[PDB]
């Protein structure tokens, strides 16, 4: 009588109830219940009959012919075979060991009550059938252990990483592995930008179960290389390889893929029968150009694979990969990585590290950083390691004269006692101090590792059903750690607050990350921790420190790059462009030489383009060589000399790039100049030769380009200092030997007018100091006429001629 319902077997009773006063029964009666039941939206009790091989719709007439029968009259009581139908209800909901009787044990009771059973049977459904339908509602390989990795397994233990921002690529993984052709996902990206992260973000959600049922499957990753290791033993370890995936139904990663269709032994007719027949699915990894070489050469392999992209994320990108990541790298050093910390590896990794991508290079600053603080960390206390050890030599002393009886023995014995009873005083605090911070401190390590390896073990005993297990972890040993943890926790920062010595030894912050870059690069900490954007309001003291007398030329060309680096510029376009138009030997090469090693770190950065031989007609095909350069090394300036030797098939070339952002190459590929800056010289008062110029040159061409500069002459003020700074050249070469050299104004005087012609510039200054200086200086070093540490004087001899006065005789 007094017992619980769920409130959906509530409803379906009140809602027999009122079906019941619908015929004006009444009493309520179980044929009241088996109909209502039968028509709710998307019925259970439907279903069920379904499932048990019922005609629901023989069934459904039944019910209403025993519902039809039932007496009328014009509140709801219950029939005698109502209360017996709850009895039944509650003696299933007892069985089960459930605790509210639900809208299965109604259907189960149902059975009980003869009268409705012979409906059932008349439909079809046995009492067996009945309670399999809801009994059912309610509830090795060899060689791949050799010569794989399984991906999914370590992502099942917990053993992996995050992969963080790549879930539009995974799930397109996903997508082509279930394609009828180019069914083969091939995973093309540069070095480290998280190829095979991918492949292990996909095996994370294998094990997670957000997948399509087709793709609950095993990843494997085959290691080529270990396939060579010890030896045609190559061919027969693949061919069991390929036997045990096929059988286990399973993907296989394969990571530098052309190694092994080409690029050292040749699989590719073991592969290619079994990627055809679909016995083998697969997902391929490799570079965009050997992707070119050796999975499009092969007409059957394009038609087997698909191409998908893996772009090195930005900067923004990698700093959320960094901040995934940052509790990974914590836990395991048992450090504090500052947010900061993350925001200059990622900026530093991108503008330093250029010979590298993303993410790899800046995860691997915070690595090294932060296995840099946890060596600090556990190494010994310098002030407690020098009292440790004065104390241990006056102990050894101690024990010498703790013998010795003669008076001087005694009383330096007693010094002894004293000077180590000193030591201990001002030891002990420190030692006591360093031994609970350092202990506090491991232990909030060791915890904090104790609870991901546990936290894993609990949801790898959800995934299989171990309840027990899963119980044990999560609310007993997980809640009992992280408490401990947290009053760790609390008392460190306690501590930190009493002692106020401004030190965060275990936290990873820029100062460490800049350590490791400098070391990495042997550029001096002082010059990575100005901004971009200091380096870029400066940017025009750095060309100054080399280009003299060009400060009109050095301003047009720093606006123009700040214009692209603000993003004010428009992106279907190159970096910068400009048209050089100066007398040559003023300072044009030099000034590219600096934009490379300003704009790109690399001052060889540059790809130089002679005109004159790419004059000819044809010569664009040869341009081809244009396009490979600016894809091998993206960030580049290009420079175009003699600039009015390019025929006009060169010059409509660079319209292009200049109006649309990258060059097609000669075999339709994009090779992209977004990162380019393009410069062009030409040797075709100021206010006059700028006209000059503009009665010679095509107007949709130049107007197309940023910066159109007039070079202004070295005047006899910039004669001098252009000297001046190649005297203090050689200055810095003799400052190992301490010497000084004194030129005079006779000297300097001389290399003025006779380093410096009208027409070709600063070209002749540097032979003239080699043949007129530094030869004979080079004969004074050797045999001793100028020795460390003193002057060489410089003057100019009573013929004409520099002489370094010599200071020691033959
Ligand atoms: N999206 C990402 N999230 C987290 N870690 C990543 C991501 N992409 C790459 N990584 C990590 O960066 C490093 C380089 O990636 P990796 O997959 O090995 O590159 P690739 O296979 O292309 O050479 C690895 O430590 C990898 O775990
Ligand atoms: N204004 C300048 N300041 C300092 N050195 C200069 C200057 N102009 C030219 N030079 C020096 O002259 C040398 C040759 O000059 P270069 O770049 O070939 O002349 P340009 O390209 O303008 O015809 C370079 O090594 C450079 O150091």
């Amino acid at each position: 009588s007094s017992m619980q319902f769920t409130d959906k077997a509530t409803e379906t009773l009140n809602a027999a109830a009122k079906y019941a006063a619908e015929n004006s029964h009444v009493q309520l009666h179980p044929s009241h219940v088996a109909v209502v039941m039968l028509d709710e939206e998307n019925s259970l009790f439907r279903s069920i009959l379904e499932k048990a091989g019922g005609d629901v719709v023989s069934i459904e007439r039944g019910f209403k012919k025993i519902m039809v029968r039932q007496p009328s009259q014009d509140e709801m009581g219950h029939s005698p075979e109502l209360a017996k139908l709850l009895h039944y209800a509650h003696e299933h909901m007892k069985k089960q060991r459930d605790l509210y009787i639900a809208q299965d044990h109604l259907i189960l009771a149902l059975a009980d009550l003869p009268s409705m059973a012979q409906v059932l049977k008349e439909g079809g459904v046995t009492k067996k059938s009945l309670e399999n339908a809801v009994t059912h509602v309610r509830g090795a390989y060899e060689a791949l252990s050799k010569y794989c990795i399984d991906l999914t397994e370590l992502a099942a233990s917990g053993k992996l990483d995050p992969v963080i921002g790549r879930d539009e690529i995974i799930s397109r993984v996903i997508r082509v592995l279930s394609r009828r052709t180019k069914n083969n996902p091939c995973l093309v990206g540069e070095p480290g930008v998280g190829k095979t992260a991918i492949a292990e973000g996909l095996a994370n959600r294998i094990v997670k179960g957000d997948i399509p049922s087709s793709l609950q499957k095993k990843v494997y990753s085959l290691d080529i290389g270990s396939l060579l290791a010890g030896a045609g033993e190559f061919e027969e370890r693949l061919k069991a390889v390929l036997k045990e995936l096929k059988e286990a139904q399973a993907i296989v990663f394969i990571d530098e893929i052309h190694t092994v269709l080409g690029a050292a032994i040749d699989a590719a007719n073991l592969l290619k029968p079994m990627l055809a027949r679909g016995e083998l699915r697969c997902i391929g990894a490799t570079t965009l150009t050997e992707y070119r070489q050796y999975v499009e050469k092969d007409p059957a392999f394009e038609r087997m694979f698909q191409l998908v992209m893996v772009e090195e994320p930005s900067v923004t990108d990698t700093i959320s990969i960094l901040r995934g990541l940052k509790e990974r790298y914590e836990t395991h050093h048992g450090v504090r990585i500052a947010d900061a910390a993350i925001v200059a590896a990622a900026q530093l990794a991108a503008r330093y590290i250029t010979q590298r991508f993303m993410p790899d290079k800046a995860i691997d600053l915070i690595d090294e950083a932060c296995a840099n603080t946890r060596v600090q960390l556990d190494s010994q206390p310098e002030a407690i390691d020098k009292l440790e050890r004065r104390h241990l030599q006056l102990e050894v002393e101690a024990t010498a004269l703790e013998k010795e009886k003669d008076a001087a023995s005694k009383q330096r014995l007693q010094e002894v006692r004293a000077e180590m009873a000193r030591i201990q005083e001002e030891l002990r605090p420190l030692k006591m101090k360093y031994e609970s911070e350092k202990g506090r401190l491991d232990e909030i390590r060791n915890l904090s590792q104790r609870l991901d390896e546990l936290k894993a073990k609990a949801e790898d005993a959800e995934r299989r059903y171990d309840l027990a297990r899963a119980a044990d972890i999560r609310y007993y040993a997980i809640p009992d750690l992280e408490k401990r943890l947290a009053q760790l926790q609390a008392e460190k920062s306690q501590a930190d607050a009493e002692r106020a010595d401004g030190l965060l030894a275990e936290v990873v912050g820029p100062d460490q990350i800049m350590e490791v870059v400098s070391r990495w690069t042997g550029i001096p900490v002082s010059n990575l921790q100005r901004s971009e954007k200091e380096k870029l309001l400066h940017m025009e003291e750095y060309m100054k420190q080399h280009v003299v007398g060009q400060d009109e030329a050095i301003k047009a060309i720093c606006d123009a790059i700040r214009l692209s680096r603000t993003g004010l510029q428009n992106r279907n376009r190159p970096l910068a462009s400009f048209l050089f138009l100066g007398p040559t030997g003023c300072g044009k090469t030099l000034c590219v030489k600096e934009l490379a090693a300003f704009l790109f770190n690399d001052p060889g950065a540059i790809v130089r383009i002679d005109m004159s031989e790419y004059m000819e007609k044809h010569a664009v095909s040869r341009l081809g060589q244009l396009t490979e350069a600016v894809r091998r090394r993206p960030y580049t300036v290009v420079l175009f000399d003699e600039m009015e030797k390019a025929h006009k098939d060169v010059s409509n070339l660079l319209l292009q790039i200049l109006d649309d952002g990258h060059c097609t190459d000669s075999k339709g590929r994009r090779v992209d100049f977004k990162n380019t800056i393009i410069v062009m010289t030409s040797n075709l008062t100021k206010n006059a030769v700028l006209a000059t110029a503009r009665r010679h040159f095509a107007n949709e061409f130049i107007n197309m380009i940023d910066e159109l500069i007039v070079f202004n002459r070295l005047t006899p003020s910039n004669i001098r200092k252009i000297v001046d700074v190649r005297l203090k050249e050689v200055q810095e070469r003799l400052d190992e030997k301490q010497i000084t050299l004194d030129v005079d104004d006779k000297a300097k005087d001389l290399l003025a007018q006779q380093g410096f012609d009208p027409v070709y510039g600063a070209r002749p200054l540097n032979r003239l100091i080699q043949h007129a200086l530094l030869t004979q200086l080079s004969r004074l070093l050797l045999d001793g006429g100028v020795r460390p540490g003193e002057i060489a004087k410089v003057t100019v001899d009573q013929e004409g001629e520099i002489i370094v006065i010599r200071n020691h005789g033959i």
